[PDB]
Order: C-alpha cells, then structure tokens, then sequence
C-alpha cells in the first residue's frame, strides 16, 4: 500500500474536469463540469465527447 505523489485526498469536480481536460482541454470546463455530473467517471466523459452519452440531471430552483 503506497503511492506515488506525496497525497492528495481529493475527488471534487476540479480534480476531474483537470484529467477530463488534460486529455481533452479543447472542451471547455463548464461544459465538463456538466458532462461529468451527467455520468461522473473521467473516462466516460471522454467517450461522452466523442459520441453523446447523456442521462440524468442535477437540480436547483
């Protein structure tokens, strides 16, 4: 049980949209942001891109 960089402990949406955008940084980030509450795997983001891959939806009045 080890890892590579010193730690850090952190799952948000930021972390995300960064690899999400690292291999893809052509996508904006407001976009990822979403696309990535539509499914919430960086990798599926990618395929979402490149085909659609679109389901649920968050909420707010």
């Amino acid at each position: 049980g080890s890892s590579g960089s010193s730690g850090s402990p952190d799952v948000q949406l930021a972390t995300l949209a960064q690899r999400v955008k690292e291999v893809l940084p052509h996508v904006p980030l407001g976009v990822i942001q979403r696309d990535l509450a539509k499914t919430g795997c960086v990798d599926l983001t990618i395929t979402n891109l490149l085909e659609g891959a679109v389901a649920f939806m968050p909420e707010d009045i």
